């Protein structure tokens, strides 16, 4: 629950019921993942970064298990190379960032 | 929430990095591979480099050996300068300013 930066800060998340390796992220206002399905409505959103937009599905009210700790929130799905979480879920696990 | 702009992630963890003598907002970015700022001017010679994020890939050039000081803290290290929408400090700077990531 201390994590250096020497690599990049992955964790194992289940998600859906599947268990996905994801980025925490603190450069994101998002969670994103790689397509897959969830349950319930949706509507679709588009995000940007470095490069530009992506389209994306916006899923609200999703628990996710993030190495470990329970949260819920709002999951964007869609074409991204990384799945990253994001600061609307890292504040649920109480990330923070020291220096 | 809490102090810089914030610790607690509730807020964009944005802080004042200089860089060339100049100020500019920065966001400090535990995603990012590498540091990235909007373009400017710096000494050195530079060799170019394609690096990518969620939307695909922009060209940058990469200066090595930059001083630039982060939120007060001294580091010395490679800046990627390009077209990036917002200035990021990526772990290779992260690093050298001794920051973690806690939970
Ligand atoms: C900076 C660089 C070295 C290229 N690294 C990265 O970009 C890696 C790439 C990885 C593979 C693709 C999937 C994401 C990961 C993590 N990212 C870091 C990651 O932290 C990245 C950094 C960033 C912040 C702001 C603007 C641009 C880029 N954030 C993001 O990609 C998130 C995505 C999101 N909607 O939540 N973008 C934002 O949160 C965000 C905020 C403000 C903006 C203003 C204008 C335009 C775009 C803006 N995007
Ligand atoms: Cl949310
Ligand atoms: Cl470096
Ligand atoms: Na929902």
């Amino acid at each position: 629950p201390q994590i250096t930066l020497w690599k990049r800060p992955l964790v194992t998340i289940k998600i859906g019921g599947q268990l996905k390796e994801a980025l925490l992220d603190t450069g994101a206002d998002d969670t994103v993942i790689e397509e897959m399905s969830l349950p319930g409505r949706w509507k679709p959103k588009m995000i940007g970064g470095i490069g530009g937009f992506i389209k994306v599905r916006q899923y609200d009210q999703i628990i996710i298990e993030i190495a470990g700790h329970k949260a819920i929130g709002t999951v964007l799905v869609g074409p991204t190379p990384v799945n990253i979480i994001g600061r609307n879920l890292l504040t649920q696990i109480g990330a923070t960032l020291n220096f």
